[PDB]
């Protein structure tokens, strides 16, 4: 069965149980292209928002008591999570976003009838306010909530699981490599200190795209002028914002003209965790080849079994959170070139890219957070090194005749080396059978300089 | 809910909730990769009971096995096939980088279907009889994108074209200013920006038809490293046969080389690349229209677009282009999708690439986006555009660059003036052209006219 | 003709008059792939530090005096480019720089050979170091001054351009445009207002990845554990360059692995260029379209005419800085690609992607410093609006009816301004002649309300 | 040197350096653009000779310019196309993005070099007669790119392909160990796996092909706007004939439409997607290679590679897979150009993409560095490997996984059995399966050992 609903195009025939209206069905019908819509923190922010502007205008004295109080309490339902399936607007929708801002206040409207108040979705639900300052402030939000609240907790997992490691396996001597070729020793302790940094930086870097992250263009309206708003409306907005949220770092923009012209607070957080991406990458690339084997690989360490490895090769297991991980970060590499496209490609007075770019700057926060804790937790954590093969790999590599240079020289040292693997013979004892002991060089000096532990320079 | 079975693998015993039709290897990767909250897409799935029947088809016909077997297994497979079990397909995207774990998940839910038929078969040494994850879960990605682009979006760029080809023919004779650099330009018609339109919507078609040669190659039969080990000769081409038969996809086919074909997925890569143009041109083609319906009154206001709904919560009665939106964000996650696939492309480690479930999404992905906007962009669009051609010859006819003509008979510098000083004094190329002396052995009045005419100036075809 | 060189893979033949050696020549014929070797601000930090770590092995009583100013002179004139011709090695060598190292090993020996000092390539010239933590220090310290003295102060000229005009046209008024479409007023001082502000975020952008840019590896030596180098050596080095350079942004690394095992501080300051580029693109956009025409187009301001823009249409000019830095801005976010995938590709103690991650990251800064300074400097500042036409396209939107919400609602509003539009008729006489005057709405209210300079409520 | 000489343009005179051969436009633009300080490549230069070259010769050929002046122009096209005067191109890449200030360097150095040679002739008049910069900077930039792919990158993708060819047949019994997920899978042959790569470049090749049928399309004849306004009938389909004539490259040819040709760079963005499909290839073909040389003592140590330089300044006797090195840098580079490429397509308006320069030089340059580094990676690195082939056959006989082929006689969980008790015990698969008591009707040792030969288990026949 329909009801009729309308806008200001005409009437629309809306499903009779749904809660929303004209605007958001004609919008059912406009978009049905990628079958997927808003995410939960997203009709969390924009109820919280519409909550908040309500409030506001309450307070101002532009808005009735008892409509302001009944949109307030059907924009908490929203925000709860109470009405998700209302909102059924494709990702692909008009890029101002203006379709899910009517889906909104349609469905607070419907709600708030229901309890017997009527609301205007246009000219009480969204009193005040833009599509055009509303959604990228829903959005802002999100993503800022998402880096506080979630992904820089998750980081920090992450960093200590790999801190402890660099703790633990502080004098497990291995050989290094460079070029995937034997170097002098390192230990692995000293390897997970190089980790666990990479992603104590990855922090840093999405704590400095907060200060403009955390910028929210509400107060703008449909330009960034303010027309239709009263005198401080998005700073009386925000203080609700940040009451309600315990995220301090949210604000109103620095110009509210750029704060809606452009997205570039969302090109920004995107390339923090694009850096992100690049740093696990590594970690988990050398993380599997540490793992590799067990006998036709390096078998440096043994990570934990977390399922069966093949369906055909029977008790074979595989490092599957290492490929989680590097696929993630494939994914946040590729949604950080859409948002990078979408956010170049303002025109004027709006960026009408904000959909797709909140889409993907949202999702690389979900897949970072959510595969950083399981790669701590399922992962590094029970990790075991093979100390005794590490040793073994260590006191093979050739390149233990570097410290030798100051006492035989470079070119010596090469003879040395070259030497030593053509015939199959120890370092030590291809220095003793070219003469090398003597006045530049003594055996005790020699077994002095040979040992692998000792040459990691442990701190 | 807490009820819960236990089920068990060669690793141990794991809870299962008690209702679920996979088992225990499943139950683990729902464990283990809770990370998207998105898993596998229809047509994978679709894929993946296609396959598993065609298998077990061929194993039978082998007298590998059992008829009983293969019969519940060939029914439970289409059930999977048909869309009947997909809520039972609960792991993520980003799991282990074969798809071992979605082969499991079909293996497993089958082995479940069998048994409530009374029939008991093997996940691993029935379901999975002949194969490995790294052959099938790359073929049945394989299966999926050339579907997707031979039934569904090379029909969708096709209804495109001929929507963009109707106005290239209707508009023919509507003579307009060309722009370059975004500067008045010599004329050209509404027709004339249509049917290139359509040309790079032809030559899109074409680019992906270009792919399915290696788009269409298949794993299956290699089985564990390309060797095919542990598959009985010829199972791949025997496979391939059926899966011909059953999609009437005449493009599916056994791989060149059973070893790229799992080390690499160089035609994933491909094909991705083929959808990246197309959103390159796409987004050309909506700029424009945008563009071109830009206004009312302070933009270009060459055309009108279709009305599909209000424009705005707070400026009343304005209206949006908001398919040519819909298709440059689609454009951008195209373009963003395609890195992906090329970063996981890039990664593959000696017998196999393991970033398949994650390319497999956004290749399949940017073939449906492209698909279900291309169609919107005709038939909600396109389709429906009016032109304003009293506007538009008023601005043909207000370009200085009409001068140009003119080069051959006054020369280029001379012209150049002619065109400064028309515009610096506020009159017609056609007066400064008499005002600066110009009539006269090398230009009549007579012919002055006829080199001016803007129509004329389009030159159409 | 040619002479013998020889390393430890043998004798090589060099050009005679070549003041590199038996390595370089070796790599002249393993990658010639790009025909382009080092830059100048490469050859330079490679001077600079190969300066510095005789002055510090000096110090510490490891490299005799002789030796250590005879390799410090010579330093000094490849950082001077008196050498650049003597770095004939692609940009696409041994991902660690092993090669470019040991040019300037090899060139450095060899002018100190010529004055009378000899020096050994490696036990002398290289005491101390390893390419693979004296190359990424290199780049580290070319990228870092890029930022610090080029690139911030280019940008600091466009904002200063873009806010000058922000100012002067604090009260243009025209129509705003959202979705290409009708708006509401703004003026033309208010959207420049927001290009400064772009690139004033650009320069914090920029200002926030030094912390990490400026980091060296230096001391780390072959894999982070500064075998073969004192006690040290590394904080000894940083303080010379700072001292040397005025660049107090240039820091020993926090973590000597994560220095050598990764870039990933080229890939944190190539993202800050990227997102310049990002910027750039979106006023250059806007500032062609607003000079589009000069009478089928917007027509709202005037580009400074810099060349004639047509070899076959006489007399048209076009917006070519605009296109410059539309231009720059596709470059720099490819470049930017190339660095985040060197970056993600590191091996256990080193990437070595390094050589080719160096070019892009430098190039996209020496792009973007150029082009903003002539876009400041030969677009925006002689700009001129047209004032007129901007008005009467203020005038000329329907949307002007957006402040009677509040006294007419929504609804009633939209069917004005669809009315105004359908009957050619301004909102003002739309709203008299749908009765709308009354206890709701004034004369006198109604055309307080549509004054559209108001409507853009300048500030300030 | 400071003195100068005047020229004009339509914006005026113009102090011109004395000696330079530009004139008054060009040194606008090396004031307007001093950017990156590189120009044109030889390649460009060369196809702007050859083009103007043709033009005359065809306006010549219709009685539209006179043989002394059409004579001339040859002459000094030809001079520039040989490269006699590449230093009086000093423009910028970053130039205005239709290359108009490239076509009047062109011109304009085209005009002094006629002037020298006693024969008056103007840059627009004559030298630009029927052209513009729309259609004939884009002709240049695709036939520069046409010549690079055809003449030089399949041939030097022709000689990899041989070098890994013979490498696969060299190698076809040497028996190793697979590699899945980096772990120990069933036996393969190095022979295999270089099979693998030579189809990665086959097929590398068959994709730079097909983007050929409109990579070769050409503008020549559009003139401003894709409407041959200014040009004579026909005047395109001349000059491509004697572009095909002089080249000797029949994919040249004139574009499908007309406006396409010009409004987009369509075909640029496609020839730059096969490079990076090219790119993704070649950087799993190095790592794989330089994986196996990994050592010598702590790493896989499969193969050797040959010694092409001292490694390392500090690590005495240590030499680095340094060609490996260069083709994965090279990739990057490859990708990071096709996505600057792709940026510039997207992003035409109206009736001219502006984005041309900047799309020319990164096209060229991928070319150029995928021709230079696969020739170098055939030759001083593919040639010479060496395989430690008893080292390989040890490895392929102590993967745990060799077990698979007994799956049909013991079924998937007590091979899984077998395999985790050989590797807790440290003893060989076929004595686990005579200690956990397999040997019977259901297997008999004649038939494990059969089983177990390593190099039948890699299927070479």
């Amino acid at each position: 069965e329909y009801r009729i609903e309308h806008d200001t195009m005409g009437e629309v025939r809306v499903p009779a149980k749904a809660l929303w209206r004209a605007q958001t069905q004609r919008a059912v019908e406009n978009f049905p292209i990628s079958g997927r819509g808003l995410e939960r923190a997203q009709m969390r922010a924009l109820g919280l928002l519409k909550g908040a502007c309500a409030q506001v205008n309450m307070d101002l004295g532009l808005l009735a008591p008892e409509k302001a109080q009944a949109i307030i309490a059907a924009a908490a339902e929203i925000a709860d999570g109470q009405h998700d399936d209302q909102f059924p607007i494709d990702v692909f929708q008009t890029g101002s976003g203006t379709s899910s801002n009517m889906n909104t206040n349609e469905v607070i409207a419907s709600i708030a009838g229901a309890n017997g108040v009527a609301v205007h979705p246009n000219d009480d639900v969204n009193m005040s306010q833009s599509s055009n300052d509303t959604f990228p402030t829903t959005t802002h939000i999100a993503a800022t909530e998402a880096a506080v609240s979630h992904l820089i907790p998750a980081l920090e997992i992450l960093q200590d699981a790999l801190a402890t490691k660099a703790l633990e396996w502080q004098s497990v001597v291995k050989s290094g490599r460079t070029h995937l070729m034997d170097a002098v020793p390192v230990t692995l302790g000293q390897e997970f200190s190089g980790y666990a940094r990479q992603i104590e930086a990855g922090i840093e870097r999405v704590r400095a795209t907060l200060p403009r992250l955390g910028e929210l263009a509400i107060g703008g309206t449909a330009v960034g002028t303010g027309l239709n708003a009263p005198e401080g409306f998005g700073v009386k907005v925000v203080s609700v914002l940040v009451s309600q949220t315990g995220l301090p770092q949210l604000r109103t923009a620095a110009n509210s003209f750029e704060a809606q012209a452009a997205r570039d607070g969302l090109v920004e957080a995107s390339g923090a965790l694009r850096i992100i991406a690049v740093s696990l990458t590594k970690i988990a690339n050398d993380i599997r080849w540490m793992g590799s084997g067990p006998l036709t690989g390096l078998a440096e360490i043994q990570l934990p079994d977390l399922q069966p490895g093949s369906s055909i090769m029977p008790g074979k297991v595989n490092p599957v959170l290492p490929e989680a991980v590097t696929q993630v970060a494939a994914q946040v590499i590729g949604n950080d070139a859409a948002v990078a496209w979408g956010g170049a490609n303002g025109a004027f007075e709006l960026n009408v890219y904000i959909p797709m770019m909140a889409r993907n700057i949202l999702e690389s926060f979900t897949l970072l957070t959510n595969v950083s804790k399981l790669f701590a937790q399922r992962c590094i954590a029970g990790l075991t090194a093979n100390a005794e093969h590490l040793r073994e790999l260590a006191e093979s590599s050739p390149s233990i005749v570097t410290p030798l240079n100051s006492a035989i020289g470079y070119e010596e040292a090469a003879a040395v080396a070259k030497q030593a693997l053509k015939e199959r013979k120890t370092i030590r004892q291809t220095v003793i059978d070219r003469g090398l002991i003597g006045n530049k060089l003594s055996l005790e000096e020699l077994d002095r300089r040979l040992d692998v532990l000792a040459m990691a320079k442990v701190e």
